[PDB]
């Protein structure tokens, strides 16, 4: 399993905030860990809710959990990591594993958050990529949230 | 909010032992309720001491009290539960609230401690499977401690 | 300057189409190489036009050229690659350099376009990231364009 440390935890909190699952606005009984794309909540943590939500006549998504994990990616990782449920710890595990695969861990650990965000933009829709126009602006908000979660930026 | 019963009290004692705040070795004048991460003690219970013992980004911690509650979580819960101080009763309240949120209360009440421990590993670093670089007690030692605190296991 | 080959050329054409600079509808006198974000054209190729265009209150951008390169990245790469102008050749050079830095060149050369697109999504806003809700469908329309530009997919 990818180890959790203060920098990584702060990154996961920034991410939960960015994705809108744990931002003090969206309703939740457990820090966004029970949020289904669209805003509904689930209570059974034995598996991904797998509820297909139509966000509009031309947009569907199965994102669920604190990091809005798609069901197809959940299946891949649950098998790969040997996870027995979709509990908060399992959700953190998958997110960290995806961050690991993108080579972002060293960046997070050392405080190069702007780079970590860019590297992870291909996984999470709320994160901007560096070539996009609004990056500098969005990264400031993200960096601020990262800092208040206790992370240290370089 | 969350009322205390024998099973829950036994869980909190097991937790204090696990976290190293109340284990008969760590110094304390009040059963671990005055312990700051690192081992120093505080005497003013009107608020979380809000101290760290390292500036190392990965290792940084503000844990304080019997259950080593981080200051950022303290602020969230203080507001949410309407707590006026960081007294032992307030500390117990926050811990029980976090346990309630991870869906572990029914598990504790019925004696399914191994499951409750797993669900709570996402909150406390000493609980087996937590995934930090810290020492994690074996489930067996935890269950033994839970039983000597008067809890009944199924 | 990174070398151009048929696979790479086809990727740059797919990209110009995806970004809307060279798609048969947007006006241009030079295959999108003269397009400023928003749709205006420039004629002086000695430097990036450097116009900050407001697309809406929340979205501003300085993208210009066939691949909609932001001015700040233009300055970085101009210096790094020793470019003396913002001519079509220079624009291609920077795009290829960015693709090289994302490790997508081998993917493009071998025909693994879906992977290359995902790796490059952090640079270009029109490209989809793999964790995105509709990756497979958007990738399909891009692959079609890549193939008609003469590229071979695996």
């Amino acid at each position: 399993m990818v180890e959790i440390n203060n920098q990584r935890k702060a990154f996961l909190d920034m991410l939960a905030w960015s994705e809108g699952t744990d931002n003090g606005r969206q309703k939740t009984r457990n820090h966004g860990y029970d949020v289904i794309v669209g805003g509904e909540l689930f209570t059974d943590y034995s598996d991904h809710p797998r509820k297909l939500v139509t966000l509009n006549p031309k947009l569907k998504s199965t994102g669920a959990g604190r990091y809005q994990l798609l069901s197809r990616w959940w299946d891949a990782y649950r098998k790969q990591l040997g996870l027995k449920d979709f509990s908060p710890k399992s959700q953190d595990a998958v997110a960290l594993q995806q961050i690991k695969e993108r080579g972002a861990l060293p960046m997070i650990d050392r405080g190069d958050i702007r780079q970590a965000i860019d590297r992870c933009s291909n996984i999470w829709a709320s994160l901007p990529g560096a070539g996009y126009g609004q990056f500098e602006h969005k990264a400031d908000s993200l960096i601020a949230k990262f800092k208040e979660a206790g992370g240290t930026v370089r």
